[PDB]
DNA sequence: CAAAGGCCGAGGAATGCGCCCTTTTAGCCTTCTTTTGTCAATGGATTTGTG
C-alpha cells in the first residue's frame, strides 16, 4: 500500500497505459525491499541478498 | 422443460525472488605530529679509605 501510494503520486495518463502496468512496478519493488529489509532477524543488506 | 459445460471468482502451495545506476557511508590504509618510554652522559651529595 505504501508503494502503491508512491506509484499513484507518479502516474501520468498523458501516455495512456493502464494504471496496473505502471504501479505494479512500484508495488513489487516496495514489497521486495520490505522482505529484504525486515524479514531476517540479522539484517543482510539488499545487494547481498540479491547475491 | 433439465444438464453439460463454459466461465469467473475466492483460496492455496511454492520449482516462487530484479536490475541497472547514482550517491552516501564505513572503514582501512597510509603519513605525519606529539606524548612517551629509553640509552648515554655528567656532574654532584653520602659512603668508605685512609691514619
Amino acid at each position: 500500500n505504501i508503494g502503491l501510494m508512491k506509484a499513484v503520486d507518479k502516474f501520468e495518463y498523458r501516455r495512456g497505459y493502464k494504471f496496473s502496468t505502471y504501479a505494479t512496478w512500484w508495488i513489487r519493488q516496495a514489497i521486495t525491499r520490505s522482505i529484504a529489509d525486515q524479514a531476517r532477524t540479522i539484517r543482510i543488506p539488499v545487494h547481498m541478498i540479491e547475491t
